[PDB]
């Protein structure tokens, strides 16, 4: 049975921990992949957690990595929320250097990129197999989400994008029904930029919170309905939330283009909230290290500053990273709404530690009817290594 | 299908060994968690054992472990009973330094408090997924179980504790159903002390034996109704089952409150057996060493001194610790009552043994038509281990 | 729903080899129970093999086993055919220095005797649980088969002995339904001598060709009714089995009486073949070491020395040692009647190799319409390990 | 249910890539099998890799493999596609040093040849079991296919050879239901060789890409009807597809007979594409380095050298090997047809690198209605190991 992600998002005060893998302390000893975009996605059964690996191990000569990100290593794999990804609980998605997994109620569809910088190509899974492919269409690192794509009545949708890292590139949105694409959109956004997006259900629409590479440091918010109409624009709050960004009193917003001077960027999320919004971000302005969730009030439809709620759940003196959206389903979280939750990557080693290496481990965090008290649930392992 | 659990507890004469999961041993080599509290509860299909990890493995200097108890890696986790607490059978259950588990018949509900001490949280689980939340009442280290919550009927039951590890704290009884909290209520005690309750059910209701840490070397009583009306007092019998206790000839024994000058305590747990009781506790009145449990005539509702059976199944050579109740389920014994079982934890390490780390492992028993001969089915590890 | 194991075993030309788990080999470096009698049983859907581990791991200094055979460590443990005895991949069974596994077509059930040598407790699993218990009643070594009972339309059955390793001991039938003993006997057979039985249905009773550990070189002989009336005697045919024996020319057979002046034994099995049989033995006389299966013609129902065929599985060069029978279901099979199938058991280690240690693996082999040429599929490790 | 795999293969432009399991890489320090041949099978619910192991694990003394290729210790094993062959996932197929596995819809059937190369027996397992067995016709190494074997409509069909690596051998046909051979033909080849036979499915009959060991540097065609009647010949393409082979220019073409004087060869494999035809090569022609696919306009039908398409999938910078074809059932595909697929084996140490030892690592790829980029997915382990 397809689900049914057409209700609303829960409206929630605070987020309870959901999940901690501790998959780099547990690697110092046991059979831990070197992993990187720990992200989760859940079918009516179980939520699980996707990663990329580059087929080494965490205390290996092969964890060295001077190895490119973009390789012919890299797969797609997954394991059960909060399980280390360990190679016997592992299983294999897709070969892939940029993914994106959701699941329609019946199966699980995978994307995952491969191939050269300069032609690559998209292969979408369903139910463990190859059903379609997508080529690059502008011959520029053709990517994805590294989050949750969203499926709604048994269509899912997902963004990708093709083109440079920095100035203009191109965007669209895409549409399938049991692997098989059913339907693709250009976003139109110049001057804009989007990757990475974060997105969940939101009211029968599909609703993103991306990341702008080229000069945002708000980012960019998409909503998507299932014929592939769309609003695009900036997340409307006054205080901005990607990494590197300047300072919130150094910022006014703006819900349709990039405000600060800041090239770069890191997968972050947001979740609309009616009119308000909770968002995420590091603690620090420059570094990838600290992670905290605010609630703004009028956020999402206008140019609020005004903090309704902070959470810490990495605290400042911790490398945290990458962090996506995903929602509970209704057959899992029994509620008549669909609880927001997002994990939170936590990168060790290079650049920021002296090792050859470079890993994360993941928080994982769900909605929740209450004010959830500050801590650090940080990764914990103890650098370097034996090597 | 909800469990009925609505059946009186079996009358037995001892205990048969159910499993061993020999895992100390068997980390000297393999890949298994450094654990502690190894408890057992069981669904209509199977036990299962949990535990909690600090994310760190037997034998890698990660098991070092001048860590805090209470971390931010600390994780509850669960493997089948007799299995070892290895990460590649591992399923994870909750973030927590603190649990209680339990099947209602159709789903496993978790319970986890993790957070700072000041202001923790339990998040209940339901189904593998987040479901509700209850924030520290007292703000001093909100706690529970370490042992099977209780289903009857698809409504589960639990006890918990928030205040002093040494004067008076307080303590609630929470209800559920399919993960969500339908009832609560306090415990009136003054004077008196719980924690770490061991709840089995009996006759339609739930009940615990439990630790008094402030006073009490007699073990606190419970009874709890669906409603959340209940009886509380102390384990009548005329014999002490704390540990550190003094002997039992000093002792004269009460119904309705704590009888030695003692602090401190250790979770075990008791059997009501119609009119008489089935006490543990370690063999040594002062160390967690040598385990034995005994039937007292009498023992559940008055002073009695009247020991109606013996039965060591771990030696006073060999290093014991926790110990708690959980109850075969009728669709698992096939008998028309609820089999009383308890496992018992062997720890080893610090501060007994000059090692840098410190973990535990179980044997399990079960209730049995027989008088079962003494015996030591101790951990059996070989320390130091390498490091 | 039960299995009807009323059928007869199929007539059989040879064996052909099903499973080889390499246990050894593999543990030199992967983490592999030391282990012993590598017992095969088979439900409707299945068959996995049996082991006894002392919960330590090959190449690793707990290998050492100058540890008693029956210590509190000894658990009863189970993989699928042809897997190793790996940790990760291992189902706990019992506590248990002494095993009997075998599945009614609904669950499995499995006896373990485990307790001291003078009065130990066998505890029946029925479905991964204890539901029922025997006590030692002669107070020497309660022990049983150390290979498949037998299930015959839902009832179970199987044989255990009490008394001296050597002189005149006792011995008993036992029957189960869901876990439950139903029924027992005591078998009369002064002079003789009954252990390690291996048996098989065929045409709705039970047979077994066990070990005479006193004085006999045949290997004793009992067909079991569903009520439990039995005959019993020895293997008739004029061909020794049990390990050590004299020369085939310097002994004459009886059905009634152990003939050989040799003490001592080793488990091995044989089947009827309408009159015929198929009988195993090691092709040494003194030592554990080659295995051969012989089909004597009349070597069921006289004193035949009428050799039809001969199949070596390994050679007299390599270790072997226990050897049991099961048979596939016909839910299986497909056949309509009763395959036969053995396994055999080959020791590495002490005594008859330098190394601190013992382990075994095995070879698995089922009946077949045709003469196999033969081969030595022999254990294969390279002694001595790291240690 | 009984699959059928009666419809035509599809029409495809080039072939995504949908695993890479990173085996070697993996098992610098993981638990990774020594294997070869990681051959590709599916069922109606998911693809699984076959392989074969000595019981050796990589970097461990064992993994020396001095050891004979046709080895007692040789087994036949599976994971699911693109898991590395580590121990703890794999499930045991077969005692074999020659495999071939198949399923026909309702459960997975396999064949293991082991035994002596004078008399050889192949035993063939239906659910996890012994079913039927085929010995050594001509007592010279009975061999087969080393990829998947194919079932339509409930009925099982492969190839075997038996007869010298080099003249003139014997070939049969062999059919099968529920396990159970029931029927055979020998295939009339003079001058001719057949070996390792790569098939699958296509407008209900068997076709097969084999490869001849004699003198042919172009690969066998079989096409095998339900009834056993079959047409031989060769793949009519004017380019040859073996390894070793000499140039393209220097080669015609025949449809009837080998043509280039070359001895030895390669497992690789081809697919029917209407009157085209997809074929596989090593870019080497004297090296197993490399992996190439080309479509040739009329290769089935008649002598081309029309090159409609080039995929590179390994580069000759790479080690290649064996290949094999496969295909992907409509109940996973959702197409109306069977996707054609294949696997290539990417061969790591001796004798083309200084190591002890020799495994392989696999890409496996599909189908698809487009143009697929360039590109090499090599094995990627960094050699020489530890040792
Ligand atoms: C560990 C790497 C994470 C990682 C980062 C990151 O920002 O750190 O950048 C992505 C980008 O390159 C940018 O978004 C610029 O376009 C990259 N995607 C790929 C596949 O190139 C991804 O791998
Ligand atoms: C290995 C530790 C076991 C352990 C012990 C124990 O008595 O040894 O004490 C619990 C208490 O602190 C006391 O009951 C006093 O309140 C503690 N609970 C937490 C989480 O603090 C638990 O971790
Ligand atoms: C590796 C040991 C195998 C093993 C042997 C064996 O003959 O080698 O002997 C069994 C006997 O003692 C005898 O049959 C004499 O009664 C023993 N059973 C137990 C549990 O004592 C069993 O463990
Ligand atoms: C890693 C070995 C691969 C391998 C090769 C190969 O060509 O490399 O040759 C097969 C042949 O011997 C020939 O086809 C000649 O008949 C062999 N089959 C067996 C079992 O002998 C198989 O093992
Ligand atoms: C960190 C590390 O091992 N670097 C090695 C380096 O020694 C070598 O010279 C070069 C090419 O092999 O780059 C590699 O990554
Ligand atoms: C037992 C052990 O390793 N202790 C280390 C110690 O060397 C170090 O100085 C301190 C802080 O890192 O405490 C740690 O636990
Ligand atoms: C083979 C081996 O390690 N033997 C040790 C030995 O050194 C020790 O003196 C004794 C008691 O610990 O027996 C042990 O088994
Ligand atoms: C590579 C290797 O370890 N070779 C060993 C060699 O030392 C030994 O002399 C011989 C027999 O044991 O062949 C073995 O394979
Ligand atoms: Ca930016
Ligand atoms: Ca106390
Ligand atoms: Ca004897
Ligand atoms: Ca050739």
């Amino acid at each position: 049975t397809y689900m049914n992600n057409t209700e609303a998002i829960c409206d929630a005060k605070g987020f309870a921990p959901f999940s901690k893998d501790n998959g780099i302390r547990i690697g110092s000893r046991g059979h831990i992949f070197v992993i990187r975009e720990p992200f989760v996605s859940c079918s009516p059964i179980e939520c699980r957690t996707f990663f990329l690996t580059q087929g080494s191990l965490l205390n290996d000569k092969h964890s060295n990595g001077t190895v490119k990100d973009r390789s012919p290593f890299r797969t797609l794999m997954s394991v059960e929320v909060g399980q280390s990804p360990n190679v016997y609980q592992a299983r294999f998605e897709a070969v892939a250097w940029s993914a994106t997994a959701c699941h329609d109620g019946k199966k699980w569809m995978t994307v995952g990129v491969t191939g050269p910088d300069s032609k690559a190509v998209a292969v979408i899974h369903y139910g463990g197999v190859p059903t379609d492919v997508v080529n690059s269409w502008a011959g520029d690192i053709l990517r994805t989400q590294e989050s949750s794509c969203t499926c709604i009545q048994g269509d899912c949708y997902w963004v990708m994008t093709d083109g440079p890292a920095n100035r203009q590139a191109q965007y669209r949105i895409y549409k399938a029904n049991q692997g098989r694409i059913i339907g693709q959109t250009d976003i139109s956004f110049n001057g804009g930029h989007i990757e990475e997006c974060s997105c969940y259900p939101n009211d029968g629409k599909v609703e993103c919170v991306c990341r702008d590479n080229w000069t945002g440091t708000n980012r960019p918010v998409l909503v998507i309905s299932p014929d592939l109409s769309y609003r695009v624009g900036y997340l409307c709050a006054g205080i901005p939330s990607d990494t590197p960004r300047g300072e919130d009193t150094q910022f006014t917003g703006s819900c349709t283009s990039p405000m600060g001077n800041q090239g770069y960027g890191v997968k972050g999320f947001g979740f609309r909230q009616g009119t308000d919004v909770w968002m995420g971000r590091t603690i620090s302005r420059t570094s990838r290290s600290g992670f905290e969730i605010l609630r703004i009030k009028n956020g999402w439809t206008q140019t609020s500053k005004e903090q309704i709620r902070k959470q810490v759940v990495v605290d400042n003196l911790n490398w945290s990273g990458y962090s996506g959206s995903f929602t509970l389903p209704v057959e899992l979280s029994g509620k008549d709404c669909l609880v927001p939750c997002f994990w939170v990557e936590m990168i060790r080693g290079k650049p920021e530690e002296k090792t050859i290496w470079t890993s994360s481990s993941s928080i994982v965090m769900c909605g929740v009817d209450y004010e959830v008290a500050d801590w650090s649930w940080h990764d914990g392992a103890i650098l370097p290594f034996d090597i």
